[PDB]
């Protein structure tokens, strides 16, 4: 009788759940799983740190709508990955962290095993579910559970512990075929009641000044034409969140993005679609909402998200496709939004964009560019070349890029997310490149970049069409903070370094851009090349403000 | 009334407990703490990732015997630091992680605060104690509790949560000076009973083939002359664990390190001093210990470490200085270890060292150095220049350096430790440089290096006398693994990159060493320059073996 | 300005969410909440132990479909309640545990506060969400979050921490009335996709030997006519799990309950409605299911329950009323189940029931009733008086009562549940009595009874129409285990005690039933009296078997 082992059953189980790519860092006890995966013809991206393989997995999940798979070693490697699993779960990104672990006998008696840790229990706060597969016969079911938990309900992270003993277990090929199965409909549709839809439809119909807020949950849903059809048929102004940019084109005529404060302050009804009323929306209270409670319609898959911050007048619980699809029919033939309202917002949008256009054309000294004229170059490129992933993180580098760089296609803008994480950059580039097979542009704050910078080599090693733009202002927010004591560098200062040289250290192409013309020429050549590039964009050290747009959240001493 | 605030009471409380240095990364809500720390005249080291600021804090704790302090932001930054705290606790290194956290009310209802996380509860598995200081009046007590918990008993990590709202609370200066206090005897001696020492003394006096095993707990204790006096007076052969190297000079004539397998297998009594019978010692069982239970004598401050893995015949619970001092007096005038035992080991040491000398003189082609002739250069340099910290990590780069590079001085060798962590390299360098004010050499596997490599810029930014030697073999264990499929790079491969160029991108000095002679000149020049340097040492891709010495711990397929 | 406080906002918030009843035990810091709850005109039931107040809350949640509310003190009282919350979550019973907690500042520094515990963090494994309301202004949102979390998705427990300092905070009455709100649609319908229903419909239409398995999730859903209509229209044989008894009347002609082993072993398609393929169903494998994978159809609100144990061919995710309604319409006009299948089962049902009738008429000596003739009396009484709650727990007392005592009405049988808990008896009685306003019979193993027996006094104190039948066989499973040593009582033995006398000690009516005729008169008189009664039913000590039906799950020595 012919035998197979744990390595193969696991490989077969992943493939059966439509997984063909893993991001990770090898080592004991899983190096030979990584190799065999590759030998089978599947893809393995080796990183320089598991955190970044983890961030890659998380955004592969967002883009594709099937969980990104990260593979790590035990204890220290697991720890690094689980930080990324935590981020995924917070952002509602389907992801599976697979980690090897040590001997149950020794771990459970805390005797000091190789890389000892109860990884299953340590993972619990950072994921939807944390499982362990102890036996070969249970791998198919174990992977089904993981995939299902990651993509169903509110998508998120799942941890799957793989004890070292799992892989060397053997079983007959015959009984293995018997156990292998493909889960049926692991991310099922969830349809809301007629009366939940009728209530939301009544709120919208009777609204005087409605706004729609599109969150990245709406973008994740992959029902772009449904969402666009709803906006366009209702004639309701809309506002995208950071990663919902491009869901509808950011230059769509009903976009009130460029007059956001006035839109949220003055609206009466606000339709949240896959967007949480969390810190990014000021918890639905305070000055940004006119110091009043709006009438909210909220469409979310997670029932207990409703009323999490403010009372929701019309909670619609289900998957965005099903809910939006029904709401559209409910509103079919109803009057479009008030022209005095939509025309007021559009007038303030035109004025604000003209003010931005002026700033983007402004002339700065060589090597002392600002956030407007440098990112105006990226803006122009992304308007002509929209089928490109835009990775973005930083403070000023983030907030100015979100404002300035218009996205015309959905799920292209990949950014710091719900936790405002510095560190997602290079991992995000690898996964975007891997899953799209298309170019990536990253607009990186220089401090932001240093959290994942060593992964430039990973990008070079796989010769990915990634162009990393460093907003090199020489620090955190600013590059010019005075020495606090004599000979002592301020804590916010960073070396205004030759990041272009670092890229060329690993076979990449490096550029320095001292002006918008240099930045444009370099960007066009880098993207055209299809090769790994870095552009060291020299920004005025004094051009940024403290914490970007969220300056007011800083705690300052008044004594 | 003259008011002070939480920022300043915290600053003062830390200083009262002899803290003058923090390692971290700034941001909301803790940037102005960092600023004010520096304005006061204390050191803040800003890093590129909080994890490396944390590894830095952990080894500062080891070297100094006073808690290394790491400062982070909430959720994502906290998480990065807590991975290092975990490592500190596992290694018994005193360390305090201070992190800002968000609004109690919003985090507790999970409404989606800015960087929302119950950081206090997430730290719990990764430290000795996890605390939160909520009120200004409790800062001095909170800091006392953290310092005592980190340094007393078995030393380790402590998390201290600092809500955003702590810092802007106010109090009168004479109220604050009333609360401020310095703890008495935060790491007290703990003396063992006379019968504990007599039981140990009896076993040693009756041993036919005794060995002493020194662990890093023994090194941490800073009683080097006392431990050396015990070794010499007793005549007992000794072996250092990785970081206990140099506690006694590695070329001490009683060292059995060059004959470890034989010593441990054939001994009858084994005296453990601050060394756990964990995976590094194969749990005191199996062929490493001649397939039998030795008579173990164990000195440890942790009562319940006793009998963790094998029965301990002479458990001695107390601090190592106190214990060793009593054991010495209990053994006064006793005959020295059997001369035919000490003679047998010495001969095998001489034989094996001579055999290693043969390999270190071996000649290799340009750019294809092996681990013996490359590290033979570092060996000679460290013998001539012993007062230098030696950071080390990797597989072959770690195992070969521990064997070849002799330490003559205590607490200089700083390595991957209990969890065999890749990632500790550049933080360890910063901390060693900071707390010693003397040079640092790092011997880095190239894979290992990539876990903290971006921190080269941090080393350059503070102009530290650090020399990074990259053992550049182009991969994990080996740099020559065949492409598993046409055009697909193996998972164990890395770019054989110009790490020298990367160093020079941030103002550091970079070198390529293709031969031992080039390595020698470069290392001598690098250390003598007193500046940040990186030597890219070109190692034969086929020179290393899988996992170095712990290759049998791999799980391999057979089916 | 007219002020209100936390006590009153909390009272008002609970009432706004349709809460009129709490079960608990008073003390610091929550006695005056209890008092004021009552002063307002709402019910507070004081118990003798918080655990039983909690089991009471859990079954009130099951019966009503709105969260049962338990109130406790900090640490020790909280802990007792949280054991019941754990049970609620495990059984999918909506329940809120409110507990007072101590001072944030003292608990967080672990200084030793009055009843010190991070109760929020200790509850986490035992509920769906663990929250803390810190501020008066967040009470209405906090209570909304708890009610939604408990009732939505898969229903379950929620912990709500109430620091001592919450209650004495104040706010203006018109501010409080501005914050107070009632959540819209806290338990929404969730409708499955048409293809989910069509896949299920296809399998049922092609089944040769279909069965439907009803679980307590189906009973909880309160769509009894709809589920009965499905069973009748399809002609499919059905089986109820313990607490699904009476969903359809147990004497329904399509019931296969009296032929369970054969039905499950020989079926081809098995339709699971609110029933998990857990230990109670042997995980869908082994000889119980003919050693094969059936084609499972499963209706469950929890997406990731699918494929938890065996592959589900037709997963239908959504609320059971919505799902069953669609499945019925999808099966309209389909032929009824194979008559030779339904005929085979019916014959075996008739045979086995006739065989059970033989045992129930059996004659035993005075004071040595068996489980068949004693429970045969309860069977006849419940057939004649079906609108009564039947609480049940024990081993033989549980298994024999589930077999013998037919339920004609839904949500009346209330038993040990998913964890096979001993202890739920007297709390279940109090809650059933409270929420139904109708009589309650408890059939208690004597061991089982002792876990909550002191609550007899609580039943008497509220003069509830509860009749406790103690199946008094003098022990665990059996009352006759030999003394293992001279003068030493066996561990399985109990005093064959005068539980009647115990009842009468608190003003209850007590009976001894030594024969079925005495049991009948006593039960008839007890229930008709409308007063608290206990019937001490004398059972043959040798009548029961080890663990009842789950005796093969015992671990026994063979060496
Ligand atoms: C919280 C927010 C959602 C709040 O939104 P706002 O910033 O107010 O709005 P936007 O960014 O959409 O737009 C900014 C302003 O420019 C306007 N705007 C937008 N687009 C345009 C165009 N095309 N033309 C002209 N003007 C425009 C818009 O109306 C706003 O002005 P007004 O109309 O005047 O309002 C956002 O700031 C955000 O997503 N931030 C993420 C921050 C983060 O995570 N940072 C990393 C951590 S920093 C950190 O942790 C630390 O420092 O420490
Ligand atoms: C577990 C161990 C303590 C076991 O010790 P050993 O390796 O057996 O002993 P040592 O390293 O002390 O010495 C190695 C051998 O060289 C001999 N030796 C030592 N010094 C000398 C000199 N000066 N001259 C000649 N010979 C010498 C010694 O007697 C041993 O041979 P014999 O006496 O003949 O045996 C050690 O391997 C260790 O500390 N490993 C850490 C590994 C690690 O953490 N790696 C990173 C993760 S790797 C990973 O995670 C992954 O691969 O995945
Ligand atoms: C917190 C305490 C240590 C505080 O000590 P005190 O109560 O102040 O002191 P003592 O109890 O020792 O003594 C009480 C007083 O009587 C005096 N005293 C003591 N002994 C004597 C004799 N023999 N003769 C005369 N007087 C005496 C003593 O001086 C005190 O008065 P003065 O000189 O005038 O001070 C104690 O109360 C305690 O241990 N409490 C435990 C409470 C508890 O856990 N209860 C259950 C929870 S109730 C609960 O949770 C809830 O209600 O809810
Ligand atoms: N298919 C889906 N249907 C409905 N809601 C979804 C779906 N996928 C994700 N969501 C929801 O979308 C939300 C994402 O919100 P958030 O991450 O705050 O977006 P943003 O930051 O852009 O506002 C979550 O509340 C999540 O439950
Ligand atoms: N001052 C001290 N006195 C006694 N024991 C100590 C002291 N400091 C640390 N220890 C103990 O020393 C041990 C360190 O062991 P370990 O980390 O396994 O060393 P190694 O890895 O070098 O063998 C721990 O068990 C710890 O409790
Ligand atoms: N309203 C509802 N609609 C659909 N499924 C539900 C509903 N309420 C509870 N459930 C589900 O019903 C199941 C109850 O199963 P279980 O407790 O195993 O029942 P039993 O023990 O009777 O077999 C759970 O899986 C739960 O998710
Ligand atoms: C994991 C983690 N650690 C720290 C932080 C705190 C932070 C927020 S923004 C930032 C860097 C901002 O400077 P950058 O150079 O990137 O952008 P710019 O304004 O253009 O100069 C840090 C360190 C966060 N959010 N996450
Ligand atoms: C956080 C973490 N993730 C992975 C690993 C697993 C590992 C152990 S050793 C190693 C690299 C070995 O290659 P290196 O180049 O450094 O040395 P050399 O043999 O001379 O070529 C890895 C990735 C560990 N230990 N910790
Ligand atoms: C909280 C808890 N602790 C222990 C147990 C274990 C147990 C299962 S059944 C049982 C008692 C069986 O005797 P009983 O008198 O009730 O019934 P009978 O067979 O007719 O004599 C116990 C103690 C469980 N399930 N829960
Ligand atoms: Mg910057
Ligand atoms: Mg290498
Ligand atoms: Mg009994």
């Amino acid at each position: 009788v012919e035998l197979t082992d744990g390595f193969h059953v696991l490989i077969d189980a992943l493939k059966m759940n439509d997984i063909d790519t893993m991001y990770g860092v090898v080592g004991i006890p899983i190096t030979n799983l990584a190799r065999m995966w590759q030998d089978d013809g599947q893809r393995f991206y080796s990183f320089r740190h598991e955190q970044h393989a983890g961030y890659a997995a998380s955004i592969a999940g967002y883009i594709e709508g099937k969980p990104g798979v990260c593979l790590t070693v035990s204890a220290p490697g697991f720890l690094n990955g689980v930080t990324s699993l935590a981020h995924a779960t917070t952002n509602c990104f389907p992801m599976i962290l697979l980690s090897g672990s040590s001997e149950r006998e020794i771990v459970d008696l805390q005797q000091g095993d190789y890389e000892e840790m109860d990884q299953m229990n340590v993972a619990r706060p950072h994921c939807k579910a944390s499982f362990r597969i102890n036996s070969i016969k249970d791998i198919p079911i174990g992977i089904a559970r993981a995939v299902r938990t990651a993509v169903s309900g509110r998508p998120g992270g799942v941890y799957v512990d793989l004890p070292a003993k799992l892989f060397g277990q053997t079983i007959s090929v015959e009984e293995a075929n018997k156990l292998l199965f493909k889960p049926i409909d692991p991310a099922p549709a969830q349809i809301p009641a007629e009366d939940a839809i009728a209530r939301a439809a009544d709120l919208i119909k009777n609204a005087k000044r409605p706004v729609i807020m599109l969150g990245k949950g709406a973008a994740y849903a992959q029902c772009d034409d449904e969402i666009r059809a709803l906006v366009e048929e209702t004639g309701i102004p809309f506002l995208p969140m950071g990663m919902a940019k491009g869901l509808l084109p950011d230059n769509h005529p009903q976009s009130a993005a460029a007059t956001r404060a006035f839109a949220l302050a003055q609206c009466d009804v606000c339709v949240l679609i896959g967007a949480r009323l969390n810190w990014l929306m000021q918890h639905g209270k305070g000055k940004t909402w006119g110091d009043e409670l709006k009438k909210y319609v909220q469409i979310d898959i997670q029932a207990n998200e409703m009323d999490s911050n403010q009372p929701i007048a019309a909670p619609v619980v289900g998957d965005i496709k099903s809910a939006v699809s029904l709401l559209r029919k409910a509103l079919k033939g109803a009057p479009k939004a008030d022209a005095e309202w939509t025309g007021a917002l559009k007038a303030k949008v035109d004025g604000n964009k003209a003010k931005l256009a002026g700033k983007m054309t402004a002339e700065t000294p060589s090597g002392m560019m600002n956030y407007s004229n440098s990112l105006g170059v990226v803006r122009d490129f992304m308007l002509a070349n929209p089928d490109i992933s835009l990775v973005n993180e930083g403070a000023n580098a983030l907030d100015n890029t979100r404002m300035i760089v218009d996205m015309l296609k959905p799920r292209k803008r990949l950014d710091s997310g719900t936790w405002g994480v510095m560190g997602i950059g290079m991992g995000y580039c690898v996964a975007a490149a891997a899953v799209t097979g298309k170019p990536v542009i990253a607009v990186e704050g220089d401090s932001a970049f240093g959290f994942s910078g060593m992964e430039l080599e990973t990008i070079c090693r796989y010769n990915l069409p990634v162009t990393v733009i460093i907003m090199n202002n020489g620090g955190i927010y600013k590059g010019n903070e005075a020495d606090p004591q004599p000979g002592v560098i301020s804590c916010t200062r960073l070396t205004r370094g030759r990041y272009d040289m670092m890229m060329e250290a690993f076979g990449g192409k490096g550029y320095v851009a001292n002006t918008p013309a240099e930045l444009k020429a370099a960007l066009e050549e880098a993207v055209a090349s299809g090769k790994p590039c870095l552009i060291n964009a020299m920004i005025d050290p004094d051009a940024g403000v403290e914490s970007g747009r969220i300056k007011s959240l800083n705690v300052v001493s008044k004594v």
